[PDB]
């Protein structure tokens, strides 16, 4: 028998990852044990991207293998075109039911439905081709309405649930607990489908996507996880002297250093996420942890009914999150521009039995991708012409092919959605706002489409302060970067059809 | 603000309706008070029928509002064409999500899905177009998850459940409760369903298909409801003096006489279905009825919840069943052939506020294949043109429409799917295994494809055991029938693109 | 290597066949040699039907091998929906490029092109999945400017050319010719594009769909053809005794006899066709036998490139009409109702080789659905599972299988459409206005949708003057006809998909 | 009324233009005065180009306005995806017949149509959406079968009416005309498919796509133009000292120098094209010269009738071709590669009535994915907003947008096809065997997806000998040019529905 869980967490970084802070020596100032057990099991891969972000264009790279490029699912709230194929159609094609909990925040396709459907009223809700078994639901209604039946009274406005405990409470970075309980909790919440649904199957075979939403904000967390983490313990953040300093950089940097709010990562706050001080950086990151242990403590329960049912050396467990986290580096929070820190991710990989690889550390360029190649290889199918991924499968068992990538790639478009417009400060048309990102060990190159590109010295910089682009020592380095970028380009062009051929003896297709 | 409720049982008589029966001066042998506020509230139509059975075609005709010789899912395991527009994509294009607790029993298109889909290993999935909150699941995983999340050991074949309580039990029907506590039965299952949707939606309109899987067999109930009814105070089947006399009447009427089995009625039970003698009928009956006042108890819980919090006045409440049940009734077990008592259903509709016609029984010839342009109507949206049915909102005001149908009309189709095969003992190929009936207050009239017809006179034998078709004497009648069943048919031939005309002033419409 | 030529006249009467006429010891008052080579060396059906009229109607059966119960192309200017399998499309399926010359009359499915679409401007337009290598074009453009091309001067309103010769000519039934000469006539355009395309096609294989428009009407033709006739020599109309008493018989009756105007017969001509007398009605025959005997000897210089190329031995030769015409039998001119002359059509088909039936006449009931099916069939096609029609082939070895249809069938759609509106005068919807046929050798049954039947004893009243269907003493063979056309309906309900079955071996199909 | 008369000539290079020949004082070497009267008339544009080569692509981008990066018909034998929009369908969406003569070398979208369609056999079909009037056909039937119909013996080998006339002749550049007279030549049977539907239209406003064969091989012609240029007045090809020298340039230089043979450029020839002599290239050059005076000799013709029934005042009229042609520069003959005489071709547009910029020379930067936007723009259509390229129709009145592009784009595709295999060769894969091209008048950029890049200054070195881009001291430039064409890649990614956004206000559309 096969099974697969493919957990997908959300907005977690992959310097979070202990196993790797430990192999550089680091101090492991978090604890995530049943993380580290799939580590000790499996392959780490340390240079994992998202190809894109925020959720919605992470989510359609992932669940697709395609690059934005292609996929065109280039914000949150900009459609998916039907026409590519997702990883729930090609399960079916393998004979698995494509079993999902969390969401993939996919705005439908106009040219399928009414231009009235509820469905286009929200940042996106599931993917054409997927099985539901605990689905967060527009607005979170599957997670609110499982707190109510469970006997919790909700207040009128049900994220107030994530201001913190007491009337007296300052919204914002918080050494208080949230007023929603451990037990109905939000990863409490997707844990009880994730085993409701593995109880209903009965040992046979699973695909699982096993999504959680936490460690997404608010940054706050059920007790007594908001007290597990002392922020004097927390890695600093990394910006710029100022604000002003930062947004020199670059002008979306500017955009983002000048708009991003408190209020969009802790419930009910006021100012500017620019403003907030070390000590409130360093108390969201100790929350932040918090949120990531209680993630771990709920997959050690999923882990537990995989032992106590005899499948665990059955199932290949991927476990990965759909993008990153500034979590304060560079005067940012969330998931936007360019920066290392929103584009690495996790990802570990147990195959099944005893692993020939098991404890190894992964320095392979890998992006979320390949994801959905190895998942579908892994399983027997054949891996859909138009991906742009490849299996990661060779990794588990003889190491990085010959011929593997040589840099890492990733996208972001910045046209404007109802909830964040830098077209007009920026000065740029809707089709002019995207950039992308070709690095190496040693080199970084941010090409904007209409605005000035950025190139890091990554060794002398690895924190990305000081811009090289412009400088005309530069010129050789800058232009073999775009080089390579450009060749990345020509190289994934869509290919839906380009492999068929007419001729003398009528329709063929060319393999090689 | 608009709610629609709309509620379908499985399996459950027209006849088995107290409100109906205290109107006709019968004992009302069951109890369903919940059902009874319904009829007190609002409209109860005595004369419908489901357009096809079993739970497959049923369901196609109940959402999309076509005829059997329209949506062409003329069995169990028999796809549904992709090109029939369905409520859930109706409810969309009126602004409204499509939720759905239960089941739909659609097999996909396979134009539209791999072969290898696992939806097509079972009797059907769900329709594509809705949004599920509550499935029962393939194999009733949703159900047995459930049941095993709340702590509940299962036994190795978890329909076991639905034994007799007792190892010295003999299957079949029984006077003890079933293996499964009231608190784990499936009719609680898709009400906390229901609750957990309502509560998560938090007064915002809603549509909600709350399906009830009981009183559909195994006829076995919880403790203490397979004890709350006496097999003597039941009504008496009705059946010919044998089951070879029986047969006599129709090729068709042999075959399932001779093969229906008591182990697709009772779990684990051997035996042919004809053979139960009057008191097995009479305690099947007394279970049955048990099982429909669970689902009534249930529906009780459901109720409260719209009356605590103000929504009862303002949602159209819609109570029907997919198809009817032979119970003992012409030897015949299930949902099959031509008798009434397949086909007959309940309808009972809420209007929002105080019902013009509260407690009224309507006598006007309904289909189900009118419920989803009703919604459609009621949300005020267009019925597509496609559909067969009409709205019924009429009948809440002012009542029966001058121009309504003055026959009712339902189809059966009996090629062979895996499970029941007649082709080989009737002789015919697969396209020639169909009938239609046609009827009223006075006659009714059965004609087949390929076999020979059956007309019987209403008045003088209700229990339809006297074929007058090869009557002489009824020739005019015969023929009056008939003839009314072909206009039937020429008038509801396919409606897609027919109102459409090119011309001189290019493409117009026409509405009459 | 294997031809077929499939020649398609219009509106030429299955009764106008001089092979059939000699057989019955009649004369043959109207020559075609060509016709009757293929006679002699082939096949002739006697008893062949269109499955409807008119035009489009017509050829959507052709060319689907579907009834109009399941084509839905109801009407001339109502759309051809996209779904349905054309020949077009299945003869690619084999290898063949689908040449066609002439015309469809297919109004293209709104859902595929814009509104704005010019053919949506007119009565249709090619079907789609064909390869034009002749139309006649939107408004007969094509024909005209092949006429200008070849230098003869047009007038202003290019269908004058069909008024008679000389300014002082009264427009109707005439003896003079038409103001077109003979070479520049359509008869012969369309064979000039036959001509090109088997030149161009050099030997290779082909299939040509070979339309010609006449003897559609006008009814004038291109000296000497106009004269070649004597209208004393040609078969009398057969009609009631005035037209009063013709229109009594029904309300479709009256509605043409009263509508129909003699200038769409005639071009330019004033006033009824129900008012022309016995002299102009065999003056409109003789001149209608000058026009079928331009498209015999027209045929003769396809059939002769054949014979000098060596191909007449490799070639299926399938002659036939899209409909009939009334030609004044029954007060009517044109192909509308009931009555057999609209709807009984020529059918000779000459096999490849020397035809092991050469020489005979086929009393068995074929239908125009039977004719794509042949095609496909004799091409090593599997014929398409929705197809109603089957092939033909038995009939050229061994005779009619013992399993043929024993009745013919065909139906009529008479909604409003832009030139012909009955819908105000019956009293009916659109949806309400068909009837369907049924035949044998001794009884005919019209049923209406929602207006009075008829019914005819075909050996007694072999014109159709007498209906019996209100007669109390038929109502057994009144009800038998009925009930014929029930079961007919029931067994040509729409087979896309329902040879599909789900099942716990996954996706099968059955056979049988 | 508005016309649209689109010409579409074959494999016409920009400087065979003799209205810019004459402008920059150069001798005009060649007669072409109809053309000449659009110069005059109009707008020539100096510096056009296909976005793409050969056939197939260029006419891919020329009917849809997308780059190969977007259609990914990418060589000759490969499909174009149905999903994107063309011209013909746009036409279609303005009330417009897409009428079209020549041929556009589309291969269809294999899901849409069987696998054995005779389609997929030649090198493309017509592209669905067109109304084809005068189709040369697959492999020139209707052409040969129109030469046939004339009365002309063809030989047994049909493209032999191409052999130098005279058995002793010797096949390849020739003093001697074809083996077909000018009267039954393809130029003119494409002329008399234009006039014949000109004709048909009688006045009313039309669309046509006007497309001639000539001058594309071989280069032979109908006499006297075969005799009409000495080949001492024409230019000398331009190339390296000898075939090895200028294959060093680059591997596909190399590739193709080494592998086209004159066989495919005159028929029956024998040898490589790289080894003809400046002779046998300048009798090439004349002979092509008179290819494009017969053009130009049939355009007159067709001017003629739109003079002579007033229609020239009425009618927009666009010459361009689909690509150009090497014709002996660099040692190639024939459309690949990345060389300017490739993809630089004629544009001359002229508006309705007097002209604002009659005779004017533009020499801002124009692509062919522009002209379907023009023509759409012209007829009141709004542009589709997947389109790369943008309406001409500023440049008719007050020229250059200030905002219009600042640099010339390109793509070739050299994957392997059926007759030219260049990946065992060049060691490259099917998805790595692309090139880009960016320019402006002082530098040409040529990138390779996997092979070296090549760069060019164009003023001191125009015919692209001196490849710069491996030279340390052009590191800023090649810097430059490649950010330059990695922007335009990322500006130009899909835009099937990048505009829409789901939000609170349910589905909009952004218009910036």
């Amino acid at each position: 028998k096969k099974n697969v869980l493919l957990i997908v967490v959300d907005q977690w970084r992959a310097d979070f990852v202990p196993h790797v802070l430990r192999a550089d020596g680091k101090i492991d100032f978090l604890k995530t044990p049943n993380l580290d057990r799939l580590c000790r099991e499996g392959v780490t891969f340390r240079n994992h991207v998202t190809t894109c972000v925020p959720a919605g264009p992470a989510r359609a790279s992932l669940l697709t293998g395609l690059y934005l490029m292609n996929h065109r699912a280039v914000q949150n709230t900009v459609p998916l075109d039907q026409r590519h194929l997702n990883l729930g159609k090609a399960l079916r094609g393998v004979g698995y039911d494509p079993a999902l909990i969390g969401y993939t925040t996919t705005v439908p396709d106009p040219r399928t439905t009414s231009p009235n459907d509820p469905r286009f009223r929200v940042l996106g809700d599931l993917m054409d081709g997927f099985h539901p078994v605990g689905a967060f639901e527009p607005n979170m209604e599957g997670y609110f309405g499982w707190v109510a039946q469970n006997g919790f009274d909700l207040p009128e406005h049900r994220p107030d649930i994530w201001l913190p405990e007491g009337e007296d409470a300052v919204a914002g970075a918080t050494d208080r607990p949230s007023r929603i309980p451990k037990e109905f909790s939000d990863s409490t919440f997707f844990t009880e489908r994730a085993l409701t649904y593995l109880k209903g199957r009965d040992g046979k075979p699973f695909f699982l996507h096993l999504g959680y939403y936490r460690p997404h904000p608010p940054f706050v967390a059920s007790a007594p996880y908001h007290a597990m983490y002392r922020p004097e313990d927390m890695p600093a953040p990394i910006r710029a002297a100022n604000p002003d300093i930062e947004a020199a950089q670059h002008p979306l940097m500017k955009f983002y250093v000048d708009s991003i709010r408190r209020g969009s990562f802790f419930q009910g706050a006021e100012g500017s996420g620019a403003t907030l001080d070390e000590a409130e950086l360093r108390q969201m990151r100790a929350t932040y942890c918090g949120l990531i242990t209680e993630v771990d403590d709920c997959l050690g329960r999923v882990f537990s009914y995989l032992d106590e049912t005899g499948q665990w050396d059955d199932t290949l467990i991927i476990f990965t999150s759909d993008h990153g986290e500034q979590l304060g580096d560079h005067h940012l929070l969330g998931k936007i521009g360019y920066n290392d820190p929103s584009f690495r991710i996790p990802l570990v990989i147990k195959d099944a039995g005893e692993n020939a690889r098991a404890g190894a550390i992964e320095s392979g360029f890998t992006e979320s991708i390949d994801v959905m190649p190895t998942i579908l290889d892994w399983l027997g199918g054949k891996i859909p012409h138009a991906c742009d991924g490849l299996s990661l499968l060779p990794f588990l068992s003889e190491g990085r092919p010959q011929d593997w990538r040589t840099e890492l790639h990733y996208e972001y478009d910045f046209r404007d959605v109802y909830y964040s417009e830098p077209q007009s400060f920026l000065g740029l048309g809707m089709n002019d706002c995207s950039l992308c990102v070709i690095q190496d060990e040693r080199y970084k190159y941010v090409h904007f489409a209409a605005l000035p590109p950025l190139f890091f010295d990554l060794r002398h910089d690895p924190n990305e302060f000081t811009n090289l682009a412009d400088d005309p020592a530069y010129a050789a380095l800058v232009r073999d970067y775009a080089q390579k970028a450009l060749s990345w380009r020509l190289k994934h062009a869509d290919r839906t059809l380009t492999h068929y051929r007419s001729g003398p003896e009528g329709l063929s297709e060319r393999s090689h």
